[PDB]
């Protein structure tokens, strides 16, 4: 019968986002309240929401070696608690709204982020005891029989504290835990001098332990150089350690599990780890509420599959002039979305300029990241006119390029699973995407084309060659070919409503998580 699943994260949308992390624990979470499970989420109070209420409960908990306290406000909807945990370290850190959570710049981290963290992973174990949920706080805790759904590096040492301070006296002797990973390029690295930071004793230290050649960049909190090394190093590895102590270990996608357990490149050094412990895949799904295209609220025409050649034009044309270019329906259009950064091969759409102008396409490129790539960006339209960039993040654009476009545009480097496929097939807007993780288990041959592998940078940190870059603007290349052979024929129209007819909402992926809860319970 019911579940109770506590999820964990530094992100949960509307409120958090940073990227596809808040709209996985926005949307599972209600899916799976929905079923009927019991289900809250426990994340920073990063900002002062206004439907959350305080509700005057205080815990003691660890920032580092100081003894402090956190509160606990809470919100509810679609029949999920949100319970926040607030500190000056998490409110106080800016005045903007949902920006800069985990540092001030854009690959700068908060020196304090160890502090941060540990202590938002003391402060949720806590939660199922002490909060009352339901409307209201109507319904009593969570209680003792609870499943804990830790999120990527940030919280992953919360199966650490639940053993040391919990379990060894007794109490949620019953609980489990579950790492649920959303990308491994991220492991929560830190030096080894971090230790005491954790008030962990040293039985955990081996789980910690971890060696390398590739730090991240020193907690200095301007420091944008990674710390390469010709001698592999000793540090700390959050994720491991949380691999290690978990009861389950999942990730996003069954291509990208597969992945990260077959090479020390795929799994960033983890493989072997995750292979020990054993790691299961599932793909994610997505709301529909806010992306739809019958009751999209941004774009100037709603559709839907039988309306899709009037208003998903009128949406075009829209995009086309919205973006300063040639206002024309029967010019194929690429889309990009997303964040200016290695992973997502934005530098590749940008250096592939000079060779696409042979494709008789048009290109629209939206981002934000690395101050130079923003500022490339915005040049592209005066040497390519068929082309524009934007660098800002704008809702009312994606909703834009979304609807507008033919064709969604990923060139990734890596892919745990990805969000904007999904979207982008919702629309009949159909993905060209590359060949790896989660790309490769959403986009089937049915539904969308695959470019050839956009190669990685030699090593992590260095910026990538100009000649890999160039390998990775073929590959591109490749697959938007392959795409535009079909553009405007019948097979066009036929892929556009089999993407449209394609289920990618949470249904079916909750299910199976509600198993695997099961499983574990049981
Ligand atoms: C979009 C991405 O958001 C979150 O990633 C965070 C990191 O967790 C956080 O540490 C920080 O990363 C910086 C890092 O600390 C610093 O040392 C390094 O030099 O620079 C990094 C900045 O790029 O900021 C990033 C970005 O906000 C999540 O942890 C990730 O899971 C999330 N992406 C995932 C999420 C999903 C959702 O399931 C997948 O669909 C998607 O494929 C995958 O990319
Ligand atoms: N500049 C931007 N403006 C508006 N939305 C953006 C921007 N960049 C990314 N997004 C959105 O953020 C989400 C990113 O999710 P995903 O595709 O999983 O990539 P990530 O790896 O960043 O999580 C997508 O839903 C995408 O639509």
């Amino acid at each position: 019968h019911m579940l109770n699943i506590c999820f964990v994260s530094t992100e949960v949308a509307p409120y958090s986002k940073t990227g596809g992390l808040g709209d996985v624990t926005e949307g599972l979470p209600e899916e799976l309240a929905k079923i009927g499970h019991k289900v809250c989420t426990v994340a920073p109070r990063f900002d002062q929401y206004e439907d959350a209420w305080d509700t005057e409960i205080i815990q003691p908990v660890n920032y580092g070696q100081e003894k402090t306290n956190v509160r606990y406000f809470h919100s509810y909807k679609k029949g999920v608690d949100h319970i926040w945990v607030d500190h000056h370290v998490y409110l106080s850190k800016t005045p903007l709204v949902n920006k800069k959570l985990y540092g001030p710049k854009d690959s700068v981290d908060y020196i304090d982020n160890v502090e941060r963290f540990a202590m938002l992973s003391q402060a949720a174990l806590a939660v199922p005891l002490l909060v009352p949920l339901g409307a209201k706080g109507s319904q009593g805790v969570m209680g003792e029989n609870t499943i804990f759904v830790c999120n990527d590096w940030h919280t992953s040492l919360l199966p650490l504290y639940l053993k040391e301070y919990y379990q060894s006296q007794g109490i949620f002797v019953n609980a489990k835990t579950v790492m649920l990973l959303h990308n491994i390029a991220f492991q929560g690295r830190f030096p080894s001098s971090k230790f005491d930071a954790l008030n962990l004793p040293a039985k955990y230290l081996s789980d910690l332990s971890f060696n390398t050649q590739f730090a991240p960049p020193p907690l200095d909190e301007k420091t944008t150089e990674p710390i390469t090394s010709p001698e592999p190093m000793y540090m700390l590895n959050w994720l491991k350690a949380g691999f290690l102590n978990c009861d389950q270990a999942l990730t996003v996608s069954p291509n990208f599990a597969h992945e990260v357990t077959s090479s020390p490149m795929g799994g960033v050094e983890l493989d072997a780890v995750a292979r020990d412990v054993g790691l299961t895949g599932i793909t994610n799904g997505t709301k529909i509420e806010t992306w739809n295209p019958q009751k999209d609220k941004f774009i100037l025409a709603n559709y839907n599959s039988r309306t899709i050649n009037s208003g998903k034009k009128l949406c075009k044309v829209a995009l086309q002039k919205e973006c300063g270019l040639t206002v024309d329906p029967d010019i194929p259009l690429f889309g990009f979305i997303g964040r200016l950064e290695n992973q997502k091969g934005a530098d590749v759409i940008i250096a592939a300029m000079p060779k696409l102008k042979q494709l008789n396409c048009q290109v629209v490129i939206l981002g934000i990241g690395s101050p130079k790539l923003e500022q490339e960006l915005e040049s592209v339209a005066d040497k390519y006119p068929f082309a524009k960039g934007v660098a800002r993040f704008d809702s009312k654009l994606a909703h834009f390029i979304t609807a507008g476009a033919d064709y969604c545009l990923m060139p990734s480097r890596f892919e745990p699973c990805g969000l904007n496929q999904l979207y982008a097939m919702m629309y009949g807007t159909i993905p060209v995407v590359a060949p790896v993780g989660g790309l490769v288990d959403t986009v089937p041959p049915q539904f969308g084309f695959l470019m050839n592998k956009i190669p990685m940078p030699k090593i992590p940190g260095v910026t990538v060659s100009e000649e890999l870059l160039q390998q990775g603007v073929d590959a591109m290349i490749v697959g938007m070919k392959k795409a535009l052979q079909e553009y405007g024929t019948p097979k066009f129209k036929k892929m556009r409503l089999d993407c449209m007819a394609n289920d990618v909402s949470w249904k079916k992926p909750a299910a199976k998580y509600v198993d695997i809860f099961e499983q574990l319970v049981n």
